[PDB]
């Protein structure tokens, strides 16, 4: 299978697969049952931002997601990740509905990483382009003519649907560790709106780094954002 | 065919294609017949670096190739390469040996690109991997084990050979203009040790930045630096 | 006096001292008699964004001033600034209102400077606190409570002053060039609000370089933009 | 007194005042006495690295200095600094001799920091000019022909002296933390050379986060590293 770290924004909680009970962000290491989760109020049509970053020495992935004037939302854990990804690795975003549904719309993301002693990559993406050639769209994403990128299915009147999972990946892999390296870095940001006419919306959005082949599992749909075969 | 931009960096001169009688580097606009040139005391054995820049209110295409203490060769050319490249691009260093050769070899490469009012991309290397995921080999391109890429072949003692061309490709597309966007700049630098056992080495390297399904030409090899068809 | 290379925002048309007859940018080389400009259709009460670069190999010190949809006003001037200025440098925003008046509202600025081969140095505020202490601010410069860097005078209600000027400068000098460098290259960029009830608004706002110990000239209010001792 | 955050790079072991009994890094909040220490295989006459990181997320400060080949020594320590800290602070690199001397040669130096939710500043030097006119310098710290900064006192023949203390501070106040950040984050990288006719070397060497008004303190030598008036 994939391996997969990511940071979820999970916005719905499924308590049958170790979910709290609450929307909540996670932190994902090889398993949708987040190793960490922090209590996510999370704001249904407000633009949200994320922040991740860990670093090598550190070893500590830590996000906070917040919205403007409102909350700011924090989750950390201790992870040698250079021991759980490959080498080389492709970053990006996913996103899923299930039964209920959301928006899943990335208004921007950056993110930056860096091998020291020897590489580093940099990319920001302000709004999306119509064909954005530098983005490996998986499932349903597309971007939209707004330039967002939506990550689920959304109507043209812009409502979210079920049953979707779409992902972004950047183009290029990125080499995020190497035998000789001293310290690797990565930062990663994005802006999100997450909409949805549902009391419960469903299902979430992550920013994920995994094998550079990734794709998306059968099963992944749904409480599984999109990353895991299944919910082990 | 493609469309390419490129500063070569042009180690030996045909003079039956335009070139002026000494070692030169050029800025290329869609023709191996460069725009505008500089003479280029190019030092065999000395590791080079070369810094291209440009932006779209400038519109001049500048590079400057040095060695440390003992030159610095400056060519720009006005242009607006907005109207010439396709708004998406893949960016990259070619070189070529022919009848006569040099090493062509590459122990740093960065590049910035961004389009504002948007995005950005920044890669840098300064060394190679055995298996660069996130560069495009083409020809005979490889990584050597010191963590150089060669862009020409040279044997396993090092030595150079000929009717050789090699390119490296950033595996991303860059985005390099769109409509809307109010200025678009990108930099790159890269440094380079030419070595040759040759009285006039050849052919050169090149920075070039073309569309993105670009290929090493039928017919592009030595002085056409892996670039163009013919040198029209 | 100071040595004074700068961008100017000229809202108001000085033609007893060269201004063209319409605002316009300008490139002033110690002097602020434009050694280029360009119309500029001001857009009162709309936020503005200021992109201005240089390099020393292109030696093209360029300037676009746009707003979201409406226009983009573009001026450029080959100059080698090195030859200019001083080594070591402060950089700084400036404003002036004279007779007539107008906001000179700085909403964000950032700025980067390389040397290389060496040095980078890079700054960005996207609002200011209410005591930048990385700003030098002259004359009438402050920060107003909503994170907004007010250049010129304005009332507890947001009106506008005449007779005012301010300057604000990055508290570090700058080493924009070296004997030994290779390329020097600056970028700046900064948002503003120009709002006023005249029906001339006036006087304008400036990016601008300067030695180091830069202080408003006496008499360098108005058309002079804060920047010279007279209009020579 | 000043309100110190710092790296240690402490190559002489302190034992009365709490050091380990062999070289060692440390993370010192608020006292010479670190709040985390890793044994350090200083290598006298070979040129080391340090990396340290934080952000205030993960709020878990870290730090690696290495030599190329040998050895890669961590330390971190959890702490929320932006409680700990002036949201304005100057950094700065300072180092001591004592009884026992070393030469304490910075050759290069960078730093980052970043406020979001809004400001970010950066700089590099991988040389230091003859007069560093964007650097505080305290005590003894010069720059020298060469284009390094001596930290502590030197004589002509590279020599280093005892009783020697200095600081070498970025010109800028550097924002690091305010209410209405989401995420601060900062990073700092040098490189340094210590060399030593002494068996046992000293004092050693840290990169500090400060009040910006921070000067060296009365008593400060040797053991406390130019950092503390006190052992306590
Ligand atoms: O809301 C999105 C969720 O919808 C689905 O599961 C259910 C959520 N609420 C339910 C109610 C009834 C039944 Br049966 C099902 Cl499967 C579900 C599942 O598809 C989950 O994986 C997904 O996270
Ligand atoms: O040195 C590299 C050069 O070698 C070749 O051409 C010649 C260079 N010197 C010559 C001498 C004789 C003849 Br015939 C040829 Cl084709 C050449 C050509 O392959 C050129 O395209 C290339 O630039
Ligand atoms: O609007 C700002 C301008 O106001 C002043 O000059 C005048 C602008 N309109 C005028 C009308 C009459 C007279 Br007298 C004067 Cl000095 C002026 C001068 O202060 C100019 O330097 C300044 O640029
Ligand atoms: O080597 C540098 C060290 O030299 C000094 O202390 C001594 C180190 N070795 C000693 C031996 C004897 C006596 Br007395 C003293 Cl004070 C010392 C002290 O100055 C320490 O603060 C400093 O770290
Ligand atoms: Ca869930
Ligand atoms: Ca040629
Ligand atoms: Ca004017
Ligand atoms: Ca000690
Ligand atoms: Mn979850
Ligand atoms: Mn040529
Ligand atoms: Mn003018
Ligand atoms: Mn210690």
């Amino acid at each position: 299978a994939d391996t997969i770290v990511a940071v979820e924004l999970d916005s719905y909680p499924n308590t049958d697969i170790g979910d709290p009970s609450y929307p909540h962000i996670g932190i994902d290491i090889k398993s949708v049952r987040s190793k960490s989760t922090a209590r996510w109020n999370m704001q249904t049509g407000k633009v949200g931002t994320a922040h991740i970053s860990y670093n090598s020495v550190a070893k500590r992935l830590s996000a906070v997601v917040s919205y403007t004037g409102s909350s700011s939302t924090t989750v950390s854990y201790d992870v040698d990740l250079n021991n759980v990804l490959p080498e080389w690795v492709r970053v990006g975003l996913s996103a899923t509905t299930g039964l209920y549904k959301e928006t899943n719309t990335i208004l921007s993301w950056s993110f930056t990483s860096k091998l020291k002693t020897a590489n580093s990559l940099h990319f920001s993406f302000n709004q999306f382009s119509q064909n954005p050639k530098d983005l490996i769209l998986q499932g349903d994403a597309t971007t939209d003519s707004d330039g967002n990128l939506q990550l689920t299915r959304v109507s043209s009147d812009g409502s979210p649907q079920g049953s979707s999972v779409g992902r972004a990946l950047f183009y290029a892999p990125v080499h995020i560790w190497e035998k000789s390296a001293v310290v690797a870095s990565f930062d990663a940001t994005f802006t999100f709106l997450i909409k949805s006419p549902d009391r419960d919306p469903a299902d979430g959005i992550t920013f994920f780094i995994a094998n550079t082949d990734t794709s998306i599992p059968s099963g992944s749909g749904g409480r599984l954002l999109g990353l895991f075969p299944d919910a082990n």
